[PDB]
């Protein structure tokens, strides 16, 4: 039977690495695209969502998470704070946790994390905001430690999760190079199965995002996943493994509901009339099987009738179109032609 | 090589029969439903939606419907002016034809339905609206019998349509026996692969379509095909099969994408809290992908979170759970209990 949880690295290319996460549910290829389950080798559900329809207590009476979705391989959960401070109306911050229009303590969003039955428990942090001055980051990142010790302590408390699952901790500290070693200190001190690089994707930009990982990543056990929240583009995706990612988290899945395919000549957006006639699949190399059957020109009318099948397509390609570049980062890292692969990737997507 | 059209009947139970239809694309097996494609042995096209998004002359230039949709088996398409005269803005009626805000006529509707490439095409008609006094009624249907033999003639004027498609007439009439029955006569005059049932699914209800239905049918042809137009629910596809209905075709798309899943025990609301917490699947015996894997709840869920996937998945069930209907009465008819099947249906759907 697998373990609980064991990370092995099979190849590096500079900060790139490629490996495998075991876990008792499956195994986990790095580095990973994790998409939403209501849309891969681990799906991601929505705590905040389910927290309030149907409530944490009712997927646990229905038999968690896995058995709801009809997934039995692993499931990340985010620990709900990001998504309280971003959607709520409402919203009342303490040492205690968040208050919000429920009160969602480190020890409330483990135990909901629980009842959910996820594989991978993000501990309860708070994401800074961006722009953040260095007292406001110091002081956020320093709740957000003594919450990452607090939603420790709950996780080992619960035996069937401290059994079955794995705990990430989550990296603040905003943009400071300072701040950012002082929390990736006091998170390998309590100690965890993987670390997030938190607090980015939230208005930075990309030059300075790769910036703040540049030195964020290197601070982090080397031995353990590295997981980028929020992230994002293809181009952010080929970055972020250049500096040591290992997994990442939705536009796939909004860009497909809202008229935007990719493809390795960049993004489309299907529903503009130059793709009214075009004969070609949505991507020239995509093995989607849209792309095995399906013009541009189909989709196209499909999303302009208003039909839904068309958003449907269009979600399908995308996922499989991040896998396959998920796929690709693999397969050269593990090659040694990485480097040339993400040169080679950039060259075209943004010609 | 399969015939252009042959209709072959293998088994009668009173006035319901089972049997096939040849064409060169492949077989449909009746009594058959025919959903719409863009959402079985035959798809329904969509004329109306076709000649102005992205035009008859668009998609023959894309290489005709089949290849666009990419599906190479039989498809059906309608003669348009019952959507013009349905949803167009403004309309004027002639003898040449209706114009609307383009002008439509039987010449126009037989070339439409030739580039997009259909292979049951329908007379241009004139659906008469409900009610109707007998002397509009008739003078509308006097004019439809005229537009019948315009249509006969110029399908038969195009080579590849007259070679490799089939035209069914459309019998008017309204309510009234007689008319009925000078329509049926015309038709039979002119000549048709298959005669269809006009006029009804108009707001007249299940008892008048039915009453209409025992004097009509018998009217027509017995040894080709009778479709009956815009019908329907189960329930009037079970009683219309016992009247000698052969072919049905929109409801189960619609419904899915509103939160209405169709099951043996009657048609049920999705979205209704009290399948928050059902773990049963849609229908207890459908054999659908759907109802192999999910439950009630988890649809629920997803439709009521704005989840295209559970639109998707509703149409699914529905859709193959109308295929499952038809499956069943085919079975019974040819096995001599089709008037016990339709006796349990009916129990069991409306208990
Ligand atoms: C968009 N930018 C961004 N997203 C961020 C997230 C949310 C991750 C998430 C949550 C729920 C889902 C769901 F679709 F499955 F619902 C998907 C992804 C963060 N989460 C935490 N805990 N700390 C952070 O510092 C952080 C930074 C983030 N920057
Ligand atoms: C709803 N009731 C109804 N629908 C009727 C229809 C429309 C059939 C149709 C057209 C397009 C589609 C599409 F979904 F594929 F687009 C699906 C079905 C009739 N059509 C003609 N020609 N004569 C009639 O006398 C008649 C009576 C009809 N009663
Ligand atoms: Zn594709
Ligand atoms: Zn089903």
């Amino acid at each position: 039977d697998r373990p609980r949880f064991s990370f092995s690295i099979a190849a590096r290319e500079g900060k790139a690495r490629t490996g495998t996460i075991e876990m008792k549910r499956g195994v986990i290829r790095t580095p990973a695209f994790m998409p939403v389950g209501t849309a891969a080798d681990i799906i991601l559900g929505n705590t905040y969502h389910l927290m309030l329809r149907p409530g944490a207590e009712r997927i646990a009476k229905l038999g968690g998470l896995h058995s709801f979705m009809g997934w039995d391989r692993p499931i990340l959960t985010d620990s709900g704070g990001y998504q309280v401070m971003s959607l709520s109306s409402l919203t009342k911050q303490s040492e205690e946790g968040v208050t919000f229009k429920h009160m969602l303590s480190p020890e409330r969003s483990i135990e909901i994390q629980h009842l959910l039955g996820s594989d991978i428990v993000m501990a309860f942090d708070e994401c800074t905001p961006y722009p953040a001055t260095p007292s406001r980051a110091a002081s956020s990142m320093e709740r957000s430690m003594r919450w990452a010790k607090r939603s420790r302590d709950a996780f080992d408390s619960r035996k069937e999760q401290a059994e079955n699952a794995a705990l990430f901790g989550i990296q603040q500290g905003s943009v400071f190079e300072n701040l950012r070693q002082q929390s990736a200190d006091a998170l390998a001190e309590i100690g965890f199965d993987g670390y997030a690089v938190g607090g980015l994707a939230v208005g930075e930009g990309q030059d300075e995002m790769f910036r703040v990982l540049d030195f964020s990543v290197p601070m982090l056990p080397d031995d353990k996943p590295h997981y980028l929240m929020g992230v994002g583009k293809p181009d952010d995706i080929v970055g972020a493994v250049e500096r040591g990612i290992d997994m990442f988290d939705v536009l796939p899945t909004r860009s497909g509901r809202n008229g935007q395919a990719f493809t390795w000549d960049g993004p489309i957006n299907i529903r503009n009339a130059r793709f009214s006639e075009d004969l070609k699949p949505l991507d020239s190399e995509c093995h989607c099987a849209v792309c095995q059957k399906w013009s541009r020109a189909y989709i196209h009318h499909l999303i302009r009738a208003g039909e839904i099948l068309g958003a449907m397509l269009m979600t399908e390609h995308n996922i499989a179109f991040y896998q396959q570049l998920m796929q690709k980062i693999r397969d050269s890292i593990s090659e040694g032609r990485f480097s040339q692969f993400a040169q080679d990737f950039r060259a075209r997507y943004f010609a």
